[PDB]
DNA sequence: TTGTATACTAGCCA
DNA sequence: ATGGCTAGTATACA
DNA sequence: TTGTATACTAGCCA
DNA sequence: ATGGCTAGTATACA
């Protein structure tokens, strides 16, 4: 197991004490959306009140985990969003809103409704002084883009010329179950997004935080970019999975 | 203007009270975001907690205006979008979240963040048996791409023949200023969107409002489709964009 | 091919 | 407890 | 070219 | 109060 990564086969909510205050730049949380999946647990099977008191409780856990100028991502649900965030501007500040279009709707078969093809994720900062590095994250056009987009006045421009701002929509396809990347995990993630999360809020060198870090995919990110990663999956099997995809670089 | 096409120049706090109670089948609220535009007037000056107090002012007042089979869509911006939808849940039950992608994002020149490209949309509904048709609304394939998405399994079914569903991120550039659509108009929103809106949620003939209708672009998709409309707007300019823009159609 | 505006600059330093 | 200066910001319409 | 799974049916009725 | 049954749900991986 390289060195910087750490792997808990723990609950965070417990947990949450061998972990120094203000020691981690970033916190990437994927953690149950409250939707009715089966982590081979009842994580995800919490709901309402109950569901945001239990979403409340461990980021009251997480936050004071973050240095000064440490960030969060947080992924959830619109259902519960507006409660979530409302809830954190209390405590830290929104810098972003981002949306993950997965692309691909959810299926089920309803007619009374927009199907759904978006996941939210908040970008909140401790302090102004936040981390943030955009130039690990630029997004470079091709030949026939850059061609497209070049114009007198935009030459020499940061964004035309070295790549531009990935935005605060992500179009990154959700992951095939017979996708190379994809592992025996309900909701994986991409390693597109996680990847981008952890360069432009994370020093090198930085120490990361994911509290529900199933698959290991932020393990995975932190790795190849050389972050440190501290991670807490309470099912055994996933918490393997994530050793072996980091052993595999 | 047309039948059913109801253009007041008045502020609508003021004149809400006129329109009768259990009216109107759907909402098309684009009101103000709070992020400091000049529409003529300081209702886009109000930020924080002021413009969070005005918006349920409004709110309260249009809400009681909704049939039992009504629903409402709201604009917002990520920034007060948390608020308002938590506000909201509690007095009407959220169907969706809609994502509105306006390809084009926001200038300044920051590096700090990532741009706005999005805006936020909350689509409520007071009961549980709220109209909704998406037959008018599907959107159907080509023929090379009905070709990639056809299979065995997936024949005859309504999504490939008639057309899917257009889910709850919809892909659709801002009005360029020289756009044929374009008005003189600072926050114009695209007819697409709002025709989408007004034909999945009001009932042919249905009775729509817009208690800032600005450009009138919900009278116009009102207008086509045949609905009724009631908006309102305080700008006299706006107004008579609208009225133009209505006065051009058939 | 190209000009150009579109709901959502910000950190210093004074 | 405010400004102003700087380096900086994409797409798609006509 | 084709099979196939993917964080988020929903109303009725025995 | 509880299944089961219905009509029904898009893309992009391999
Ligand atoms: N108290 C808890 N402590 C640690 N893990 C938990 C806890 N509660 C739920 N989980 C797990 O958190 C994970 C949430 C997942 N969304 C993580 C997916 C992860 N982003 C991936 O790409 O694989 C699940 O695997 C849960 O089993
Ligand atoms: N009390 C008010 N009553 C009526 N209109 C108002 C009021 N306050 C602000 N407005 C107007 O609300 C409008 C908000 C706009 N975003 C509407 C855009 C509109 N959807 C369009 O396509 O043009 C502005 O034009 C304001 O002039
Ligand atoms: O959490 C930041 C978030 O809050 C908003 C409105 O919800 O602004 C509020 O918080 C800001 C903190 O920086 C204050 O400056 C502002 O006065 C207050 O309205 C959004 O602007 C922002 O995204």
């Amino acid at each position: 197991l390289p060195s910087g990564i750490e792997l808990h086969n723990r609950d965070f909510l417990t947990d949450a004490a061998h972990l120094p205050d203000a020691s981690i730049d970033l916190i990437v949380a994927d953690p149950p959306y409250g939707l009715g999946k089966d982590y081979g647990n009842d994580s995800d099977k919490r709901s309402g009140d109950d569901f945001l008191a239990w979403t409340r409780e461990w980021l009251e856990l997480a936050i004071p985990k973050l240095k000064p100028s440490g960030s969060m991502y947080i992924f959830c649900t619109w259902q519960y969003a507006p409660e979530i965030f409302s809830f954190l501007k209390t405590q830290l500040t929104m810098v972003n809103e981002i949306i993950w279009d997965r692309r691909v709707p959810s299926m089920g078969g309803t007619t009374r409704r927009f199907t759904s093809v978006h996941d939210n994720i908040g970008f909140f900062a401790v302090s102004r002084a936040y981390y943030f590095d955009l130039d690990p994250v630029r997004i470079p056009y091709d030949a026939d883009t850059k061609k497209a987009r070049s114009r007198k006045l935009f030459e020499g421009s940061k964004w035309l010329e070295m790549g531009y701002n990935p935005k605060d929509v992500w179009s990154v396809s959700r992951l095939h179950r017979q996708h190379a990347e994809r592992v025996d995990h309900p909701t994986q993630k991409p390693l597109e997004i996680i990847e981008r999360m952890v360069l432009a809020s994370c020093p090198p060198g930085g120490r990361v935080l994911d509290p529900f870090m199933g698959s290991g995919t932020t393990a995975v990110a932190c790795a190849r970019q050389g972050r440190d990663f501290v991670g807490y999956e309470i099912n055994e099997s996933y918490c393997a999975i994530a050793h072996e995809r980091v052993n595999a670089l």
